[PDB]
Protein backbone atom coordinates (compact mmCIF):
# COMPACT_ATOMS: atom_id res chain seq x y z
CA UNK A 1 0.00 0.00 0.00
CA UNK A 2 0.44 3.72 -0.54
CA UNK A 3 -0.70 6.78 0.56
CA UNK A 4 -0.11 10.57 -0.38
CA UNK A 5 -1.28 13.62 1.53
CA UNK A 6 -0.58 17.62 0.75
CA UNK A 7 0.48 19.53 3.74
CA UNK A 8 0.02 23.04 4.28
CA UNK A 9 1.29 26.17 5.81
CA UNK A 10 -0.64 26.82 8.57
CA UNK A 11 0.03 30.91 7.76
CA UNK A 12 1.71 33.21 5.55
CA UNK A 13 5.55 32.33 7.76
CA UNK A 14 5.42 28.64 7.42
CA UNK A 15 5.29 28.59 10.82
CA UNK A 16 3.78 25.06 10.56
CA UNK A 17 2.51 22.98 8.68
CA UNK A 18 -0.86 20.96 8.57
CA UNK A 19 -2.22 17.29 6.67
CA UNK A 20 -5.50 16.23 6.86
CA UNK A 21 -6.26 12.99 8.84
CA UNK A 22 -9.31 11.00 8.80
CA UNK A 23 -9.78 9.31 12.36
CA UNK A 24 -12.95 7.00 13.14
CA UNK A 25 -15.72 5.63 11.40
CA UNK A 26 -17.79 7.67 10.14
CA UNK A 27 -14.30 9.81 9.33
CA UNK A 28 -13.58 12.89 11.22
CA UNK A 29 -11.33 14.97 8.96
CA UNK A 30 -8.59 16.71 11.53
CA UNK A 31 -5.78 18.57 10.20
CA UNK A 32 -2.29 17.24 12.40
CA UNK A 33 0.56 18.36 12.03
CA UNK A 34 3.04 15.73 11.13
CA UNK A 35 6.02 15.91 13.63
CA UNK A 36 9.19 13.41 13.03
CA UNK A 37 10.47 15.08 16.42
CA UNK A 38 7.95 13.22 18.46
CA UNK A 39 6.04 9.77 18.50
CA UNK A 40 2.24 10.51 19.78
CA UNK A 41 -0.46 11.17 17.75
CA UNK A 42 -2.49 13.47 19.76
CA UNK A 43 -6.04 15.15 19.04
CA UNK A 44 -7.90 17.24 20.61
CA UNK A 45 -11.14 15.98 21.58
CA UNK A 46 -14.45 16.30 22.94
CA UNK A 47 -12.59 15.50 26.10
CA UNK A 48 -10.52 18.78 25.96
CA UNK A 49 -11.19 21.29 28.73
CA UNK A 50 -13.76 23.57 27.23
CA UNK A 51 -11.90 26.80 28.62
CA UNK A 52 -8.62 24.92 26.33
CA UNK A 53 -10.80 24.72 22.89
CA UNK A 54 -10.99 27.95 20.70
CA UNK A 55 -11.57 27.08 16.92
CA UNK A 56 -10.03 23.43 16.52
CA UNK A 57 -11.65 20.79 15.16
CA UNK A 58 -12.24 18.11 17.52
CA UNK A 59 -12.24 14.01 17.52
CA UNK A 60 -15.56 12.76 19.55
CA UNK A 61 -14.41 8.93 20.01
CA UNK A 62 -18.02 8.61 20.91
CA UNK A 63 -19.25 8.84 17.68
CA UNK A 64 -17.12 6.59 16.32
CA UNK A 65 -18.10 2.85 15.34
CA UNK A 66 -14.41 1.57 15.61
CA UNK A 67 -13.10 3.53 18.74
CA UNK A 68 -12.27 1.90 21.60
CA UNK A 69 -10.82 3.25 25.35
CA UNK A 70 -7.23 1.72 25.74
CA UNK A 71 -8.15 1.32 29.58
CA UNK A 72 -5.94 2.49 31.72
CA UNK A 73 -4.20 4.25 29.38
CA UNK A 74 -2.58 7.91 29.94
CA UNK A 75 -0.44 9.99 28.66
CA UNK A 76 1.42 13.57 28.81
CA UNK A 77 4.24 14.99 26.31
CA UNK A 78 6.45 18.36 26.78
CA UNK A 79 7.87 19.85 23.83
CA UNK A 80 11.07 21.61 23.53
CA UNK A 81 9.38 24.98 22.99
CA UNK A 82 7.70 24.44 26.27
CA UNK A 83 3.97 23.11 25.43
CA UNK A 84 2.36 20.36 26.56
CA UNK A 85 -0.75 18.17 26.58
CA UNK A 86 -2.06 14.73 28.19
CA UNK A 87 -4.96 12.82 28.56
CA UNK A 88 -6.30 9.01 27.60
CA UNK A 89 -6.31 6.79 24.65
CA UNK A 90 -8.63 5.64 22.18
CA UNK A 91 -7.60 2.80 19.33
CA UNK A 92 -9.18 4.47 16.41
CA UNK A 93 -8.88 3.34 12.90
CA UNK A 94 -6.54 6.36 11.17
CA UNK A 95 -6.20 7.23 7.60
CA UNK A 96 -3.41 9.25 5.79
CA UNK A 97 -4.03 9.79 2.04
CA UNK A 98 -5.42 6.76 1.33
CA UNK A 99 -3.60 4.52 3.66
CA UNK A 100 -5.33 2.98 6.71
CA UNK A 101 -3.99 1.70 9.77
CA UNK A 102 -6.63 -0.12 12.21
CA UNK A 103 -5.98 0.10 15.72
CA UNK A 104 -4.25 2.88 15.66
CA UNK A 105 -3.78 4.56 19.38
CA UNK A 106 -5.46 8.30 18.68
CA UNK A 107 -4.68 9.96 22.02
CA UNK A 108 -7.06 12.28 23.48
CA UNK A 109 -6.34 15.30 24.83
CA UNK A 110 -7.84 16.11 28.43
CA UNK A 111 -5.25 19.08 29.01
CA UNK A 112 -3.49 21.13 26.01
CA UNK A 113 -1.48 24.57 27.14
CA UNK A 114 -1.90 28.00 26.06
CA UNK A 115 0.26 27.50 22.94
CA UNK A 116 -1.74 24.88 21.61
CA UNK A 117 -5.32 26.08 22.45
CA UNK A 118 -3.98 29.42 20.51
CA UNK A 119 -3.33 28.28 17.40
CA UNK A 120 -6.69 27.81 15.93
CA UNK A 121 -5.37 25.62 13.06
CA UNK A 122 -3.83 22.96 14.51
CA UNK A 123 -5.85 20.17 15.81
CA UNK A 124 -3.20 17.58 16.79
CA UNK A 125 0.06 16.56 16.57
CA UNK A 126 1.00 13.03 14.22
CA UNK A 127 4.23 11.60 15.73
CA UNK A 128 6.54 9.91 12.97
CA UNK A 129 9.68 9.71 15.11
CA UNK A 130 10.70 6.74 16.65
CA UNK A 131 7.99 4.67 18.77
CA UNK A 132 10.76 4.71 21.77
CA UNK A 133 9.71 7.96 22.31
CA UNK A 134 5.97 7.51 22.57
CA UNK A 135 4.40 8.88 25.91
CA UNK A 136 1.68 6.27 26.49
CA UNK A 137 2.05 4.27 29.92
CA UNK A 138 1.71 1.86 31.13
CA UNK A 139 2.19 0.23 27.70
CA UNK A 140 3.63 2.18 24.62
CA UNK A 141 2.01 2.77 21.70
CA UNK A 142 3.32 2.87 17.95
CA UNK A 143 3.36 5.66 15.44
CA UNK A 144 1.53 5.63 12.57
CA UNK A 145 3.90 5.15 10.48
CA UNK A 146 5.60 2.04 12.74
CA UNK A 147 2.18 0.29 12.73
CA UNK A 148 1.96 0.86 8.55
CA UNK A 149 5.58 0.25 7.57
CA UNK A 150 4.72 -3.98 6.80
CA UNK A 151 2.33 -3.06 4.68
CA UNK A 152 3.68 -0.56 2.86
CA UNK A 153 5.10 -1.15 -1.05
CA UNK A 154 8.66 -0.09 0.65
CA UNK A 155 8.99 1.18 4.33
CA UNK A 156 9.17 4.61 3.91
CA UNK A 157 7.86 8.19 4.00
CA UNK A 158 8.67 11.28 2.28
CA UNK A 159 8.41 14.76 3.20
CA UNK A 160 8.28 17.63 0.70
CA UNK A 161 7.37 20.98 2.18
CA UNK A 162 6.89 23.75 0.52
CA UNK A 163 7.71 27.37 0.64
CA UNK A 164 5.02 29.79 1.12
CA UNK A 165 3.14 26.88 -0.41
CA UNK A 166 1.42 23.27 0.04
CA UNK A 167 3.40 20.18 -0.30
CA UNK A 168 3.54 16.79 0.08
CA UNK A 169 3.93 14.13 2.69
CA UNK A 170 3.86 10.33 0.86
CA UNK A 171 4.18 6.75 2.59
CA UNK A 172 5.49 3.90 1.07
CA UNK A 173 6.97 4.77 -1.88
CA UNK A 174 9.26 7.38 -3.48
CA UNK A 175 7.84 9.92 -5.87
CA UNK A 176 11.14 10.12 -8.70
CA UNK A 177 9.20 12.89 -10.48
CA UNK A 178 9.78 14.95 -7.21
CA UNK A 179 13.09 16.19 -6.55
CA UNK A 180 16.16 16.99 -9.09
CA UNK A 181 19.33 14.88 -9.35
CA UNK A 182 19.63 12.38 -7.02
CA UNK A 183 19.19 11.29 -3.51
CA UNK A 184 22.23 10.96 -1.49
CA UNK A 185 21.68 9.09 1.74
CA UNK A 186 23.04 9.36 5.15
CA UNK A 187 22.98 7.41 8.37
CA UNK A 188 21.03 7.45 10.90
CA UNK A 189 21.35 7.26 14.72
CA UNK A 190 18.03 6.07 16.61
CA UNK A 191 19.60 6.12 19.76
CA UNK A 192 17.74 9.10 21.31
CA UNK A 193 14.38 8.02 19.43
CA UNK A 194 14.49 11.02 16.71
CA UNK A 195 16.39 11.26 13.17
CA UNK A 196 19.60 12.00 13.75
CA UNK A 197 22.26 12.50 11.24
CA UNK A 198 25.42 14.38 10.71
CA UNK A 199 25.97 17.06 8.47
CA UNK A 200 29.58 17.27 6.48
CA UNK A 201 29.26 20.96 7.02
CA UNK A 202 28.17 24.65 5.93
CA UNK A 203 28.16 27.49 3.71
CA UNK A 204 27.09 30.81 4.02
CA UNK A 205 26.46 32.74 0.71
CA UNK A 206 28.65 32.20 -1.79
CA UNK A 207 31.36 31.76 0.59
CA UNK A 208 33.65 28.47 0.72
CA UNK A 209 31.70 25.05 1.98
CA UNK A 210 33.58 24.36 5.72
CA UNK A 211 33.71 21.12 6.06
CA UNK A 212 32.68 20.30 10.02
CA UNK A 213 30.60 17.49 11.29
CA UNK A 214 27.12 18.71 12.83
CA UNK A 215 24.98 16.06 14.31
CA UNK A 216 21.13 16.89 14.41
CA UNK A 217 17.70 15.84 13.68
CA UNK A 218 15.52 16.20 10.88
CA UNK A 219 12.56 17.37 12.89
CA UNK A 220 9.67 18.45 10.80
CA UNK A 221 7.93 19.74 13.30
CA UNK A 222 10.11 22.15 14.46
CA UNK A 223 10.04 25.55 12.32
CA UNK A 224 13.35 26.74 12.32
CA UNK A 225 16.99 25.70 11.84
CA UNK A 226 19.01 25.40 14.86
CA UNK A 227 22.45 25.28 14.62
CA UNK A 228 25.85 25.64 16.94
CA UNK A 229 26.62 29.23 17.92
CA UNK A 230 29.89 29.15 15.82
CA UNK A 231 27.60 28.48 12.93
CA UNK A 232 25.05 31.15 13.55
CA UNK A 233 26.85 33.79 14.14
CA UNK A 234 29.32 33.13 10.89
CA UNK A 235 25.85 33.25 9.15
CA UNK A 236 24.42 36.35 10.23
CA UNK A 237 27.71 38.30 10.37
CA UNK A 238 27.07 38.46 6.43
CA UNK A 239 23.52 40.50 7.18
CA UNK A 240 24.47 44.40 7.98
CA UNK A 241 22.84 45.32 11.48
CA UNK A 242 22.07 41.60 12.41
CA UNK A 243 22.37 41.03 16.46
CA UNK A 244 21.25 38.82 18.38
CA UNK A 245 18.50 39.77 20.79
CA UNK A 246 18.18 38.44 24.19
CA UNK A 247 14.95 40.62 24.79
CA UNK A 248 13.45 38.83 21.38
CA UNK A 249 14.89 35.44 21.82
CA UNK A 250 17.26 35.03 19.23
CA UNK A 251 19.10 36.72 16.25
CA UNK A 252 17.01 40.11 14.46
CA UNK A 253 17.83 41.83 11.27
CA UNK A 254 16.76 44.72 9.76
CA UNK A 255 13.71 44.28 7.40
CA UNK A 256 14.98 45.99 4.72
CA UNK A 257 18.38 43.48 4.42
CA UNK A 258 18.98 40.92 1.43
CA UNK A 259 19.70 37.95 3.36
CA UNK A 260 21.95 35.21 2.06
CA UNK A 261 21.78 31.66 1.08
CA UNK A 262 22.73 29.20 3.65
CA UNK A 263 24.21 24.91 2.19
CA UNK A 264 24.18 22.44 4.32
CA UNK A 265 25.71 19.43 3.50
CA UNK A 266 24.46 15.54 3.36
CA UNK A 267 27.85 13.74 2.62
CA UNK A 268 29.35 14.98 -0.44
CA UNK A 269 25.99 16.50 -1.54
CA UNK A 270 25.23 20.24 -0.95
CA UNK A 271 21.53 21.26 0.10
CA UNK A 272 20.70 25.25 -0.68
CA UNK A 273 18.80 26.83 1.63
CA UNK A 274 17.39 30.32 -0.31
CA UNK A 275 17.64 33.66 1.89
CA UNK A 276 14.05 34.23 1.60
CA UNK A 277 13.29 30.98 3.50
CA UNK A 278 15.39 32.30 6.62
CA UNK A 279 13.21 35.71 6.88
CA UNK A 280 10.25 34.76 9.36
CA UNK A 281 8.63 38.56 9.07
CA UNK A 282 8.52 41.54 11.94
CA UNK A 283 9.11 40.64 15.61
CA UNK A 284 5.83 42.42 15.88
CA UNK A 285 3.26 43.81 14.07
CA UNK A 286 4.48 47.17 12.43
CA UNK A 287 7.52 46.56 13.13
CA UNK A 288 11.30 46.76 11.10
CA UNK A 289 13.28 44.26 13.23
CA UNK A 290 12.39 40.91 11.24
CA UNK A 291 13.28 37.37 12.94
CA UNK A 292 15.64 35.29 11.64
CA UNK A 293 15.19 31.73 10.59
CA UNK A 294 18.50 30.49 11.76
CA UNK A 295 19.15 30.41 15.54
CA UNK A 296 21.58 28.92 18.15
CA UNK A 297 20.35 25.53 19.21
CA UNK A 298 23.29 26.21 22.53
CA UNK A 299 21.14 25.39 25.82
CA UNK A 300 19.08 23.15 23.29
CA UNK A 301 21.09 20.29 23.62
CA UNK A 302 20.58 19.16 20.65
CA UNK A 303 21.18 20.72 16.62
CA UNK A 304 17.99 20.60 14.79
CA UNK A 305 16.81 21.00 11.06
CA UNK A 306 13.48 22.20 11.54
CA UNK A 307 11.29 23.13 8.61
CA UNK A 308 13.87 25.97 7.03
CA UNK A 309 15.98 23.34 6.15
CA UNK A 310 13.79 20.46 5.20
CA UNK A 311 11.97 22.89 2.68
CA UNK A 312 14.52 23.09 0.71
CA UNK A 313 15.03 19.49 0.33
CA UNK A 314 12.76 16.74 -1.28
CA UNK A 315 13.78 14.36 2.35
CA UNK A 316 13.58 10.46 2.38
CA UNK A 317 12.70 8.80 5.58
CA UNK A 318 14.43 5.18 5.34
CA UNK A 319 12.33 3.10 8.19
CA UNK A 320 14.27 0.03 6.61
CA UNK A 321 15.96 -2.33 9.41
CA UNK A 322 18.87 0.23 9.60
CA UNK A 323 17.26 3.77 8.93
CA UNK A 324 18.42 6.15 6.71
CA UNK A 325 17.91 9.77 5.45
CA UNK A 326 17.84 10.71 2.47
CA UNK A 327 17.87 14.17 0.87
CA UNK A 328 17.78 15.50 -2.91
CA UNK A 329 17.12 19.16 -3.92
CA UNK A 330 14.44 20.08 -5.51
Amino acid sequence: STGSATTTPIDSLDDAYITPVQIGTPAQTLNLDFDTGSSDLWVFSSETTASEVDGQTIYTPSKSTTAKLLSGATWSISYGDGSSSSGDVYTDTVSVGGLTVTGQAVESAKKVSSSFTEDSTIDGLLGLAFSTLNTVSPTQQKTFFDNAKASLDSPVFTADLGYHAPGTYNFGFIDTTAYTGSITYTAVSTKQGFWEWTSTGYAVGSGTFKSTSIDGIADTGTTLLYLPATVVSAYWAQVSGAKSSSSVGGYVFPCSATLPSFTFGVGSARIVIPGDYIDFGPISTGSSSCFGGIQSSAGIGINIFGDVALKAAFVVFNGATTPTLGFASK
